């Protein structure tokens, strides 16, 4: 399905911070809260892919792009950050702030 891929691509390309998430997902909530703590709201988009008829196609494409089908799936300026554990590692080790600095976001 080209439509699904194009839809996912538009979300990633039109938002510097793009998070694919689902309902009642604690690690989604944690990752989003961490990102909002950098005052990134204006350049963030969160897409709930569970409330979507094509969830499985979206997840399969996210796995093709990132290696995992699970949510949260986090992209920053089209680069794959990964899941919430990946975000926590980057945040604790300073890489997240460097990412955001290079983008003029921090
Ligand atoms: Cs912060
Ligand atoms: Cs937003
Ligand atoms: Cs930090
Ligand atoms: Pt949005």
């Amino acid at each position: 399905s080209e439509a699904v891929k194009k839809w996912v691509n538009k979300i990633i390309e039109e938002n510097i911070i793009a998070v694919f998430a689902k309902t009642e997902c604690p690690y989604c909530i944690k990752a989003i809260s961490i990102l909002k703590g950098y005052n990134l709201n204006s350049h963030m988009h969160v897409e709930n892919i569970e409330k979507n008829p094509d969830m499985a196609n979206i997840q399969a494409y996210l796995k093709e792009l990132t290696g995992k089908s699970s949510v949260p799936r986090i992209f920053i300026n089209k680069d794959v950050v990964g899941g919430c554990d990946d975000l926590v590692k980057e945040n604790d080790e300073g890489k997240l702030k460097e990412r955001l600095q290079k983008l003029g976001l921090v």
